[PDB]
């Protein structure tokens, strides 16, 4: 985080030890459950890139996971950096250097640099483009992580509604895809996918039919 | 046919020999199936009684066909002459006479007359009225030639309810009762006659429901 002293000029302000402490017990004991992604989202609100390695680097466990995002980090870095290429001239005093593809990463910024580039006006959000990528990977491994794929989701025999309907959402919740094939999916697949005994009372529903009429029409079976 | 020559006078043009072929065709291997109604009424598009005739003449190799049609021929013929009194008296000489019962049939016209009754300001249609004449007969004899009772049209098994439906409306197609009686068996024993999977979920919908949400529901039963 950026904040400003007495006099006004920005300063950086390190994570307090909850914080991180919460991030890495969340990590840690969640395996890779789908809301990881809201929830570092909402534990590094505007946050230095400085603060973004330090709340990945803590994990302790599932190694495999964090070199997996370390991975996707570098291309996307790669990619950022060929597409801007470096402007060669001396810097003014007005103004300060580009950052260039590791330079968002933090392996090559000191904390000073990183504080001057989003608190400049116009402002060069290092660290709103540093956790686009780490969501980037954040979501290949999320999607890794979940068992199934949602053409897979199948209500047992013997299942209720509801666990059927909380798992197809759960597994929704991690598919990778546009909107628009979700939407498709939730429409179709669910009805399309249930168990002998509830898809006649689903299908004689409607096509139009919510899915709080649904599961109140399937309470019983 | 009529045409218009170089010297824009209508002049009669004969059917062109593969039309007619394609009519011995349709009267030779569609059994009468419902369908040769359709097939006459595109191939005998504007056509002279006299061509009427010649294509009429392809049906005369069926003996109690060509009855059925003569019969409703003449009987349609009665009626016109009944409902069509012949005014004795003076005609204007820039007109032509009325047309009898059996001139409007082709059967004691010449070709240059029903050309003149044809293409006239306004027009006064032989050729239109002679066509419904024609196509009752063949509704009759269609209806004679049906292979099984609206009845008795029921859906198998494992039949899907698509080929069901098509097999339905042919034969109801067929049978042409009254238009109430035919709204009453689409709404009722399309229902009532169904198997018994596809009869549950066709009941569970509800009553006065259109073809389209039937057809939509029932899909992969
Ligand atoms: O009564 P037909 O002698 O068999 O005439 C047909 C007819 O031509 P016209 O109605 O212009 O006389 C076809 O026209 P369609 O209405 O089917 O389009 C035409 O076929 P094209 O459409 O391909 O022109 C065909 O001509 P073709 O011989 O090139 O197949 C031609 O048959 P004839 O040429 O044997 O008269």
């Amino acid at each position: 985080p950026i904040v400003q002293n007495l006099q006004g000029q920005m300063v950086h302000q390190a994570i307090s030890p909850r914080t991180l402490n919460a991030w890495v017990k969340v990590v840690e004991e969640k395996a890779f459950s789908p809301e990881v992604i809201p929830m570092f989202s909402a534990l590094s609100e505007g946050a230095t890139p400085q603060d973004l390695n330090t709340m990945l680097n803590t994990v302790g466990g599932h190694q495999a996971a964090m070199q997996m995002l370390k991975e996707t980090i570098n291309e996307e870095a790669a990619e950022w950096d060929r597409l801007h290429p470096v402007h060669a001239g001396p810097i003014a005093p007005g103004q300060m250097r580009e950052p260039r593809g590791s330079d968002i990463a933090g392996t090559t910024s000191t904390l000073q640099e990183q504080i001057g580039w989003m608190t400049h006006n116009p402002p060069i959000p290092v660290g709103e483009i540093y956790k686009r990528w780490i969501i980037l990977g954040l979501n290949k491994i999320v999607r890794m992580y979940s068992p199934t794929s949602i053409l897979d989701i199948r209500q047992g025999p013997k299942e209720p509604f509801r666990d059927y309907v909380d798992r197809f959402y759960k597994t929704l919740r991690a598919e990778q895809a546009s909107q628009e094939v979700k939407n498709w999916m939730t429409e179709t697949l669910l009805v399309q996918n249930a168990n002998p005994d509830c898809k006649t009372i689903l299908k004689a529903l409607g096509p139009g039919a919510t899915l709080e009429e649904m599961m109140t029409a399937c309470q019983g079976v």
